[PDB]
């Protein structure tokens, strides 16, 4: 009956017990509401069904009911499925933060994402900062780094660097991020990420009518075209505010835009089971879309003041290794995540017990009520044969008498238990609710999440937004082309590796890249372009592809 489950955050394994019909949710809660993170719609729960295939858990849905690859413990992972548009405007809570660090960092290390090598060099040193915080001579000796995992493979194999030189490399620019928390250095890093081109894409392969072989790209900022050669440089692009609904048939996907003139955007997948993946993502990153046109809601602001309180809580309060940081980390989660279920079982009991209390207390106050009015009717019944013996002696009108007062004195009695079970039941019920509360408690508000596909065939209508809505994308600018500072860091960055690049170890996408960077190309620049004219000119462009 009871499931063990482990789910594996970029900072921490919990592993736990679940009854049998536990939901997607009660999962999902458990494991934010130890780690502490209120940021719930940016996440999701990864797993492997018995297909072998990557797969989202739906939260309304028994986890039992989703078919996880059967083993003991069940292998969960909690990962950031929507990133946001902005980190440095949207990350609120620090733990949030941390999760997106680590999870992009793991992409770029990993080469799930390209990375240059002048980006990666640069992002290995806030990295170091954020594990390790200031640079310091008299702590840091030469080799501190040994163990640290600094840069992409890719970008080792193709420079003539010994690991040595690497470490002094990334320890000169390391020293200049003194005196920057670790927090910052962490938002620096992501800042410095959200421009790379494949950050935040979701790909998949698809087909137009012509069957001409593309990639399909879902982001945050809207859907994206590309060509199967170049994953860096998207050919034709739609924002969120132009698309009206979505829905898909086998392997036909169709998208209706808002523009009523403009025709159906179609395009193939080569399975059903993409399509769906595809379609959450949408619904997914759509609704976000529009939470970011509108105002912040009172939770989001209350978060936003909760943070920049404990921020400067938590600075007040500020020396241990980074290892070790991440052991009592690990172990604080297990010690809440102990308690939660144990006060959740308490919680669980002290409501059942409540519960059965106030159903055997409203049976015995019918029964005081059936024996009282069975005593008001023998009252009733003794006065009208007293009023009938009185008129036709005098023994039996005190023997009548006395009964009638002592079936009164009963009735008193009956009364003052009446009385005593009353407030019995209004204190069952605080009870109750009490009891309810500690265990919605441990519930996140079900707003706060995304909308999800419910269930050959699905989809419908996205939401539409604000009558003012402004596309960011119009304004938008790389931190490079932006910060002085970053432009002349990468500039140096690129002499440096220049002087040891073996050339022949060049990448296709570097190649790309530097092309790209060539033409003065940029992730928005690219986009503003892409996305130039009306739904139904774009439409056609990827029909004729
Ligand atoms: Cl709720």
């Amino acid at each position: 009956k009871s499931m063990n489950v482990r789910v594996t955050t970029m900072d921490a394994e919990l592993e736990f017990a679940i009854q049998q019909t536990t939901t997607g949710k009660q999962l999902f809660d458990q494991v934010v509401k130890t780690i502490g993170l209120r940021e719930v719609w940016f996440f999701g729960l990864q797993y492997t069904d018995s297909k072998g295939d990557l797969t989202w858990i739906k939260l309304y849905k028994k986890v039992m009911q989703q078919d996880v690859k059967k083993e003991n413990p069940l292998q969960f992972k909690f990962r950031a499925k929507f990133y946001p548009e902005d980190v440095a405007d949207e990350l609120i809570q620090e733990i949030t933060l941390k999760l997106f660090y680590l999870q992009v960092k793991n992409a770029i290390l990993s080469d799930e994402i390209y990375c240059p090598p002048e980006t990666s060099v640069l992002l290995a040193s806030y990295a170091v900062q954020a594990r390790h915080g200031d640079h310091n001579p008299a702590v840091h000796g030469p080799g501190f780094l040994a163990n640290d995992r600094l840069l992409p493979q890719r970008v080792t194999d193709q420079h003539k660097m010994s690991r040595e030189e690497w470490e002094q490399s990334i320890t000169n620019w390391w020293q200049e991020h003194r005196g920057m928390l670790r927090e910052d250095a962490m938002m620096e890093y992501l800042k410095i990420a959200q421009d790379l081109e494949m950050y935040g894409v979701n790909y998949f392969e698809i087909r137009n009518k012509k069957n001409t072989e593309l990639w399909l790209g879902v982001d945050a900022l809207g859907l994206n075209i590309y060509e199967k050669d170049d994953k860096l440089t998207p050919k034709i692009g739609f924002p969120w505010s132009e698309i009206r609904n979505i829905s898909f048939n086998d392997r036909k996907f169709i998208i209706k835009p808002i523009d009523k003139k403009a025709p159906d955007f179609v395009f193939f997948a080569p399975r059903v089971r993409v399509n769906k993946r595809i379609l959450a993502l949408c619904m997914g990153n759509h609704e976000l879309y529009m939470r970011r046109r509108k105002p912040d809601t009172i939770d989001v602001q209350q978060m936003k003041a909760q943070a920049r309180e404990e921020k400067l809580a938590k600075q007040a309060q500020r020396e241990i290794a980074a290892r070790e940081r991440a052991e009592k980390k690990q172990q604080e989660y297990q010690d809440r995540l102990r308690q939660m279920q144990e006060e959740m079982e308490r919680s669980q009991a002290n409501l059942l017990e409540a519960q059965d209390m106030i159903l055997r207390l409203e049976e015995q106050l019918r029964q005081l009520q059936a024996a009282k009015e069975e005593l008001e009717q023998r009252q009733n019944e003794l006065q009208a044969m007293m009023q009938r013996l009185e008129e036709t002696l005098e023994d039996e009108i005190r023997a009548k008498q006395e009964e009638v007062s002592r079936i009164q004195q009963e009735v008193e009695l009956k009364d003052s238990e009446t009385r005593r079970l009353q407030e019995e039941v209004e204190d069952a019920r605080r009870k109750q609710d009490e009891a309810a509360a500690a265990l919605l408690a441990a519930t996140t508000p079900q707003h706060h999440h995304v909308a999800e596909r419910a269930d050959e065939s699905g989809g419908g209508d996205l939401a539409r937004g604000p009558d003012d809505l402004v596309d960011p994308v119009a304004d938008r600018r790389t931190l490079a082309e932006r910060n002085e500072r970053l432009h002349n860091q990468l500039k140096a960055l690129k002499q440096d590796l220049a002087r040891s690049c073996d050339e022949t170890k060049e990448t296709a996408m570097d190649k790309i890249h530097r092309e790209n960077v060539r033409q003065g190309r940029d992730k928005y620049k690219t986009l503003r372009e892409i996305r130039k004219g009306n739904t139904k000119r774009r439409v056609d462009q990827f029909e004729n592809m």
